[PDB]
């Protein structure tokens, strides 16, 4: 893949580029995220 | 793929760019995203 | 495939470029989303 | 696939961008969007 | 395809650009989208 | 196909642009959408 | 698109089930093809 | 796509099966395809 | 894309299921083939 | 992508399954092919 | 991708799951393949 | 990617199973194959 950004990128709660890759017979659990202003 | 952003952007709560590849057998679960101004 | 853009994106809650991607006997569940003004 | 996007884009609540891809034997569920003003 | 966009989109609730493809044996389910103002 | 948008684009829910291709042996399911005003 | 071929199918020189697809600023060129008996 | 093929395929010079995607600023060149009997 | 073959595949001088793909300012060049009986 | 084959499948010369991804200013060169019988 | 293949697979010269992945700025160079019989 | 063999697999020479991954600023050659019976 491809990706070209240019300029300002903005998160409050999160992940930014995660990259999972070659699993077998794997498991997990992300939690929740909140965001207040 | 091919992708071209010029500008801004905004997450308040949740992912960006996230790439799951080459899985086999997996599981997981994500939770919630809030968002309040 | 390809994609030009120039401007602003805003997202409250959720994921952007999300990019799943050779998946075999695979399982998960997202949450739920919210938006507050 | 081909698009151009110049201006402004808004969401509250819910994916932009999402691309799945090459699955077997998959599953998922997506939780509600919820957009208060 | 190609499509070309000048100006403003705006969504509540939902996806935008979402590309699922290439799937064999799969499921899925979306919740509801609701809008207030 | 082609298809050139000039102006505004308004959705209070759902779903924008989206591109469902090559499938086989597949099912979802798509809750309901609100709007009040 | 959809194909059923049921039988037997004979080329001497050339290609089958070529797809390409795409493709920006792409160039090419294919040679001669020559049958003799 | 969809292709259902029941027999014999024969070929005597090329390409059987070729699939050339997403590509930017490329470039080739065949060669050439005899068949003498 | 979805192919199902049954039967025999014969090919004297080529390439078979041939996967180029996510190439930028690449270039190449493929030789001549021969078939003689 | 999805392919079934049962059967046989014969190649004098040549490639067969070849899978070339994600590539930036690349080059190469590949040769000529030859059967004789 | 997805592949089956049940059955008999020949080859006379030539390369078999053939992948190249991930490169940049890269160059190379195969050689001719015969067969003779 | 995902592959199933089953079966018999012959080659007179060359390479089987070859992986090149993750490159920069690379060269390399490959001789001739040649098959006599």
């Amino acid at each position: 893949g491809f990706f070209s950004f240019i300029g300002e990128a903005f998160q409050g709660a999160g992940d930014m580029w995660r990259a999972y890759t070659d699993m077998k017979e794997a498991g997990w659990k992300d939690g929740d995220k909140y965001f207040h202003a």
